[PDB]
């Protein structure tokens, strides 16, 4: 069974394939903003929204991955494989969770409509040849 | 932030901490169940329910963990570390995800009321000593 | 084309694989059942029901496969090849036709509601740990 | 439990033995026509018609036989045996399956009364000695 | 994505796969026909019909292919390759575009109903063996 | 007969002559976004819009050109002419199809009104002398 974690929200993975991978901020940055903006709603006993319902799960899965990484650092004495596994986690799974958390936070903050429009516009930008594409990449803004 | 994945749905981890590991089916079995019963919805573009949302996220996180274990079995060359990490995944996070998938599937099937009452009754039963409890546990079923 | 032989009836091959292959009765037993209970209806000049139509066609396809088995055992002299081909036919196509004929006979005799709920229930039952399920396997009964 | 695949619709193997075996088209051509004209109806979750049900089952049985032929070509080492059985599966079976698909596709396109009138008339034509039958045989058409 | 250029219009390639190459006029002839009959529309600034849209696109693609063949005949200096590519174009894509232009022109002229019924009847005729079919094919015409 | 593939849509070739040739993204980029955004509508059996009706044809013609290029790579042994023809295709016909696919995708995504306004504004930009033209080239955006 294959599931798209955005189809439920009106998007797809080919639509987020527009954005490059080095575009998404650090998981730390994303979690800090998620806290600052939605702590009382994520720690709440309510189906505040599907985006909260899903952000909670993403945060908990990243927490389990962090627990795995620290478990490795404690147990595995072989530095080669210890570091290999920890780096694999933080790089690859970090990228996937960056995409996910970015989608959810940005949508909660701005609007899924605005976020899909941002995706198409950023696709325009990154497809445009450099000689003609502005340096002011599209930026999501409430102001 | 500290999140409880069930508070949003009306439960806690202290209400599921009593359920022993012997209670929970394989993760493969629970995934087969979820597929057979709710594939047309999980693979659908709808906020069918917070349960469907959370189940999608859980399935995807488990897929990520399995890909991690596979990557380990391929790359790592110290069987000590290989065994350690693969076992830790399939046991610890296997059990967490078994709890999760079971809670969601069972609520979807029976009802929040039914499942929470069953958790209460099973907790009474398992907090009771053998010599003072019936020998056959409580049971959730549709025949 | 990709046709699902049960989609037209409300089921799927995934749903019928929710049950093990060691649950379905032999083709001879199922054909005896079909004769006994619906001979004059399957031999009738009427669309008595879509289940009757499908059952007629499945009976005819299995008859052709058995005709092939006899033809092979007779003409094909190579014992190894006749063994392998007859074994493949029997085993594999028998699992398939066992699932099919079981579904059709059972639906005719009981109800699509009953038979689908039975598939679900028996799958959950056989995936559940023994100590937390009813002790007697589910049975599909008329009385 | 002898069953006539056409009695359920209003014909019988006697009425179709009128047409020779050299008459019926290639099974590939017939499946192409089926695709072209009824892909959406056969891949639909509806009892659109008994003809639809029967055609689905016929296509599926032919697919089973195709898988048998492939599995033979790969497993059976004896070239003689594999070629003999594959040539059988094609000639001897495809004959019946061509007859069947033809009946179904025709009675779906043109209708039962028309197909039966056509069978009677083609029987007249093909029974007439060659010295007295016109060159313009009966054709099954809409114009 | 896999597209069928006729599904949008109510047909398939399996419904036109029966039409043999001997059936289709020259591409030059079909283009002369399209011009003479619908130039005032194809050269017009209107969504006259999906057929006109598709016909415009087909004509332009064929013009591009002809410019390609011309560029080859000019630049390339190995007559082997020159012949190979020019012939491949004018035969393979010539035939595809003949199918296309014919379908569009004929639908525009006669009707979706008429053309699809003609395809059905011609497929019956061409799937029939010579000894069992009339000797003169079906015909689409306005006298 | 000369046809403008945009006059039907409210544009011209002198209007797109504004945009340079090195402005349009790769055909791969365009096809990827076309898939992600319009797969279910292009593979649909409906005149969803003239832009779909035309995008399907453009994609199919580019597919035929890719088939020609691979056919060349297989057949033509002479590397000089093989590479010459393949490069001609991918460069020149690629440019033409880039212009076309860009027009259609951008219009479906944003609005033909917005796209023509973008064309005139980009003409302003690229006509403006460098010393006074901003680096932030005009960019199409939903956000
Ligand atoms: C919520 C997800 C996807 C993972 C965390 C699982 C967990 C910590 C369960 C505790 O009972
Ligand atoms: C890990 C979870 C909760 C979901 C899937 C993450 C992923 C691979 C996204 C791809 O864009
Ligand atoms: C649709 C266009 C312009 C080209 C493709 C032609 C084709 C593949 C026809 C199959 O019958
Ligand atoms: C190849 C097709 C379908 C149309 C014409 C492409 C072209 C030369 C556009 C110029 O802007
Ligand atoms: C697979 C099915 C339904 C039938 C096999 C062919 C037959 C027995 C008769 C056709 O004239
Ligand atoms: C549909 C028919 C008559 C045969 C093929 C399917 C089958 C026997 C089991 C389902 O996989």
């Amino acid at each position: 069974m294959d599931i798209d974690p955005y189809k439920e929200f009106g998007a797809t993975v080919e639509l987020l394939s527009f954005l490059p991978s080095d575009f998404f901020p650090s998981v730390r940055d994303l979690l800090d903003t998620a806290s600052a903006l939605y702590r009382e709603a994520l720690e709440s006993p309510e189906h505040c929204s599907p985006h909260h319902t899903a952000l909670r799960q993403a945060i908990l899965c990243w927490g389990e991955l962090m627990t795995l990484a620290t478990w490795v650092g404690v147990n595995l004495e072989d530095p080669a494989s210890r570091d290999l596994v920890v780096s694999y986690v933080n790089t690859n799974m970090g990228l996937k969770f960056r995409q996910l958390l970015w989608f959810h936070i940005s949508c909660l903050t701005f609007g899924r409509e605005t976020v899909i429009e941002y995706l198409v516009s950023f696709g325009v930008w990154i497809r445009t040849p450099p000689a003609y594409r502005p340096p002011n990449a599209p930026i999501l803004s409430t102001l």
